[PDB]
């Protein structure tokens, strides 16, 4: 059977997968990802020598290792197998364009809507990775000329309005000043205020909620009329668990705001799970 | 001398060239630019077998035709010559790229700065035209939440901002409210909000302050979407542009895409050197 090693370096742990060329998650091994280097290295080895040799017990010929973000250097030489590298962002385009709603298309985006915002942009049916490797930094793309601050130094950037970590900060603000929870909600003792409540919130009748939610989906949506603008894709597709709430409002800004010219675009919610192990697996499966 | 006929379409005049290989305009008709198309395109076949003769006078074999901007059917079918169309934007970036500070560039960005803002996005080594074949409208990035209100109908536009036009308004308001003209100078305008600007006015120079800001988010916007390896400004207002737009970047792009190379361009008609290199980009 067919197919390839996938490592998501990503959010707090490391996941490493046996993935199909069908796209079936075979296996699925996730751990803590050491916050230093010489240390991730070691267990990325680790993870996939014991993944490779069960591949080798569950009946599955694979073709190379893909890794979503000196990686290459110590796996090909210990694994004896190629190893391709790209980012998140990057990785989830790819999942999009082999395996999802990305499939065929020459010209798309894929803007990743969750803890923090990001995305990748295929054209011509394949990426653009830029002169510097940094293209499609799409959770910077500002939007106004005062805005919040975000983590990247700067302020205005869509990421600092509608990030998951964004709505977060209002949520705490509100509920620091006891102006978040309304009509019954109630918070456990461990669990911490998120956009989900903020949210909550908003469809329980938070006018502030409301008004908040209102200025980073329209935030959000401006970036995304920047990339119309821009790049004129014929597909965007919000991708992570801020896409299906940010959908309705990215269209009606869209609708709004865009050039008559590029509103037959089409915005969706992907319909992918693990994208960042299928896109990584994307890279080995395609060139293999 | 292997040349190609390059036609232009802006706002007032209407104009036509002979354009070596080289990139040499050798001759250039102006003319009126007509209320219909009817008296539009009965102009410019005139105007190209007027300058299609001159050509072999000139020992010029024209390959073709360019046009800046169904006109393939009566030109193709009259001078007996491949015609090829493109927008204004996209000629003054493949001005760049066959003539100008491009060459030999994968991936760079013209964007024109002068009565309007516009330009062309150059991705290993050729255009973006896009899925319904309007990529690089550059003049609509938006930059504001609430900003000033824009020709296309939304708000926020770094054309609403920065064009010659958003600051001839400007210039205007000023003029009306007589709190532009100051110490040194006497229909207003973009240059003159400049002087009053650099002749002392600190309310100019605060609209100023704004429109470079703008339009250097909308740069910064650019770097984030495409980190191209340079951005050339093209236009009347280029040179005024091009130091407010470096510090924006400076002070608000990513570490990453801060190796960007901001220019402005010295090409003459880039439009008609865009449209000419069309046809001599497919000899
Ligand atoms: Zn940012
Ligand atoms: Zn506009």
């Amino acid at each position: 059977t067919l197919s390839a090693l996938a490592v998501d370096l990503g959010g707090t742990n490391l996941r490493v997968a046996i993935v199909s060329m069908k796209g079936e998650i075979v296996k699925k091994y996730t751990q803590f990802n050491p916050k230093t280097y010489e240390e991730r290295i070691n267990l990325i080895l680790q993870m996939c020598v014991e993944a490779a040799a069960e591949a080798v017990k569950l009946n599955c010929r694979i073709l190379g290792v893909g890794i979503s973000t000196d990686l290459r250097t110590p796996l090909s030489d210990t694994l004896h197998l190629p190893v391709w590298v790209d980012n998140d962002g990057n990785c989830a385009a790819l999942a999009e364009r082999k395996f999802g709603q990305g499939k065929g298309l020459e010209n798309f985006v894929t803007l990743i809507t969750g803890t923090g915002i990001g995305g990748g942009i295929i054209h011509q049916h394949e990426l653009i990775h830029g002169s510097s490797f940094c293209a499609a930094e799409l959770g910077h793309l500002v939007v106004s000329l005062d805005g919040p601050d975000c983590s990247c130094g700067s302020h205005g950037c869509i990421e600092a309005y509608a990030s998951g970590m964004a709505l977060q900060r209002e949520a705490k603000k509100l509920h620091d000043e006891d102006l978040l929870l309304v009509e019954g909600m109630s918070v456990p003792k461990d669990e911490a205020v998120g956009a989900l409540h903020l949210i909550q919130a908003a469809k329980l009748g938070n006018a502030k909620a409301q008004s908040i939610l209102r200025t980073a989906g329209t935030a959000l949506g401006l970036g995304v009329v920047n990339i119309l603008h821009t790049m004129n894709p014929s597909l965007v597709i919000l991708s992570g668990v801020l896409a299906s709430h940010y959908i309705h409002i990215v269209k009606d800004v869209i609708r709004q705001q865009a050039l008559s010219s590029v509103q037959d675009v089409d915005v969706v919610v992907s319909d992918l799970v693990d994208p960042a192990l299928l896109g990584a697996a994307s890279m080995v499966l395609d060139y293999t």
